[PDB]
């Protein structure tokens, strides 16, 4: 978890932003899509 950025653990994916995260990490549920992993 860096300071210019955050991770959503799920998609351990960073990002440059707060509120976007805790929405985006509600977001999650099942892959139902495409993606290899
Ligand atoms: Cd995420």
């Amino acid at each position: 978890w860096p300071p210019r950025s955050y991770t959503c653990s799920f998609c351990k994916r960073e990002f440059r932003s707060a509120q976007a995260l805790g929405g985006h990490m509600n977001v999650h549920r099942r892959d139902r899509a495409r993606l290899r992993l």
